[PDB]
């Protein structure tokens, strides 16, 4: 493999969060006072490293950091029931772990923390951070394995209820490409509503990385998932591939949700920036 | 393996295809006029194959012809996005293309073609052929790996919305098979309701085929698989491997749809082609 | 591996079964008269096994037993149309085969019966038992393979609509272990509502045994997975493993299912007997 690939991991990493209450009435996280964002910031690291997340909830209401699949002690639940939430102006340093694969000690194969993560608020609204998740207190996490191929660009594409990335229907979000571009999405649902992700002319593995291993990797090859809320996934494709550059639209195909709206184009271009048809 | 495999693909196929308006309201694909079906025709190539598909629609609306899994430039998205729906009257030449897994240039593993996928239409009643899907414009393709185990029989189920193959409920579609026939189930799902398929007595492998490369597929084996709009899978079974004949029902197991009567008979009989009980 | 495996099967067991109409209003299985349990009793066997049960219904309406996974004759299906119910204060004996993996004649390989399965009436209510499912008529089968890690304790969670285990919202079920321990969750969902089961602080894999057999495994690593009716997974998880001891919640993911107390606890206790917090 002559692609970047990600390092080993094993460094012990430190981050300043904020949960922030925008203008138009969302909340979102952010690395900076007055640039929060929804989704929020990515956070990627790599299997071993150890992440402390300085948090400050600048909010007036309760508010919370829970992740998915990586390693935290009851003390960074990011739940209420833990005492584990955040006072209005307060600061907390949660801690996240991550682990390699590796032989236990009977003998049995212990799972790594790699893959396609996501965190969110658990204290909005409801104890389950159901206000937090629906106003936008939500971001993806990916932790990497040693080894893994790297790709060009991320783009998140967040499922929250009858919306991508909170935003209007038909407003997209639309992102670009060139043909032959690595292309890695991070696709995370939240809410009340399953969905199925589809889109045209490129297809992915249905595992942990959206890559096959070779020519063993019995993971069926899909170019539409269903998913339900707090699932996280993601995959990477060659833009173009095989098809050419154009207007690749993606969208739910539960049928009224993209006739709502819930469609967005993966705009990818010739090596002279055009489109197929513009 | 002495079952019959399929060979390696390469050929360019040539399809002549009609979109038609039936007595009853429904529109369905057909390969001669007259003869449309619902769901349409089965169309089965090898990884390699080109297929060109010369689509006339004959109905008095604006339809499409849009394919899932399979390799197609812009020109063949079957969306009116992308000037590529056809005119009523009109006829277009649509181009499907596949290839065979291998290694690409950066040493990754690029995918292959092979996969059950399915076509429908894209611009009839809304921009995503939520009228041309209800009305019975979808059909299933099937992309073969070289050596892949070749069945006796396939059969399509499709669950649009709260209907099997568009039929009245209770009305199945039921179909037949001797005790050690290999069948080939191929299931698409369309419309706005998730489902769960389960089968009485028969057991699959949740991957790419139905089938277990051998002792070290690590794939689960499954008799109810959940499947949301769009979503396309298939399996091979031998009818009624361990269990023997009888009258083996099928259902979507969410309780009300099988009430419904979202239910068939998987009709399997004896050597002198009786079914135990009748 | 030092851990406690799975021996080889191939004996033939005798089981005694009672459908029972509890004081409540619900009805449920058990092993013995008055004992009934909601869900039922589990039953564990080992490929290759045979199990015989007599099933006896003491209920005043007809009952019946259907098991997934497992090989059965048309005679066991448990259905009305199959004659294969019982009538009030009959008793019937269903018998449920096991086969290993291996070879076929044809060179194909033939999955095993292995796999965390489930069994249910089919005749209360409705012909697909949606009466019976619902007041209870619900259990857990686990068949192993020879080799199979075994758990230090297996706990049984079932999405029935709107309810853990037939239980009033927010009333759990809680169960409890210590950092260690070697914990196998069995997850069945009923009814007419999808769900998305999660984890707080574990992880497993999303194969048949949720486990990966080692560096090769390519199944991904989830702590949420989105399940349908009559969905059955299972998986085993090390209670604290990285992460401690403490009240690891876990629940359903939909976020007005979580609401509506679609939660319980899973109480990991250090070795003197205390969770962080209490
Ligand atoms: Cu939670
Ligand atoms: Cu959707
Ligand atoms: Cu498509
Ligand atoms: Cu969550
Ligand atoms: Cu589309
Ligand atoms: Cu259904
Ligand atoms: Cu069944
Ligand atoms: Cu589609
Ligand atoms: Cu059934
Ligand atoms: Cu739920
Ligand atoms: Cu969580
Ligand atoms: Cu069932
Ligand atoms: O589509
Ligand atoms: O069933
Ligand atoms: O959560």
């Amino acid at each position: 493999i002559t692609a970047r690939t990600a390092p080993a991991g094993g460094e012990v990493r430190h981050l300043k969060m904020y949960a922030e209450k925008l203008a138009d009435g969302q909340m979102g996280y952010g690395f900076e006072k007055g640039k929060a964002s929804v989704p929020g910031p990515l956070i990627e690291v790599n299997e071993g490293d150890t992440l402390h997340i300085e948090f400050t909830n600048t909010m007036d209401v309760r508010a919370s950091l829970h992740v998915h699949g990586l390693d935290y002690e009851i003390s960074s639940d990011g739940t209420a029931m833990n005492k584990s939430d955040v006072e209005p102006g307060g600061t907390r340093t949660y801690t996240w772990r991550t682990h390699k694969p590796g032989r236990r000690d009977d003998g049995t194969w212990r799972p790594g923390s790699a893959g396609y993560w996501h965190y969110h608020d658990h204290v909005v609204g409801t104890e389950h951070g159901t206000g937090g998740i629906r106003n936008g207190l939500y971001g993806p996490v990916i932790v990497r394995r040693k080894g893994d191929v790297l790709p060009d660009a991320t783009h998140t594409i967040v499922l929250n209820d009858m919306t991508f990335n909170n935003r209007k229907p038909h407003t997209g979000p639309d992102f670009e490409a060139t043909v032959g571009d690595r292309v890695e999405i991070v696709m995370i649902t939240h809410g009340e509503y399953y969905h199925t992700f589809h889109m045209h002319g490129h297809r992915w593995a249905d595992n942990r990385t959206g890559i096959l291993t070779g020519p063993d990797d019995p993971s069926r090859v899909i170019d539409n998932k269903i998913t339900g809320p707090a699932d996280s996934f993601g995959f990477q494709i060659i833009a173009g591939e095989g098809v050419g550059a154009g207007a690749w639209m993606y969208h739910c195909h539960v049928q009224s949700h993209s006739d709502m709206g819930l469609v967005g184009l993966f705009l990818v271009k010739k090596p002279d920036g055009t489109i197929p048809g513009y």
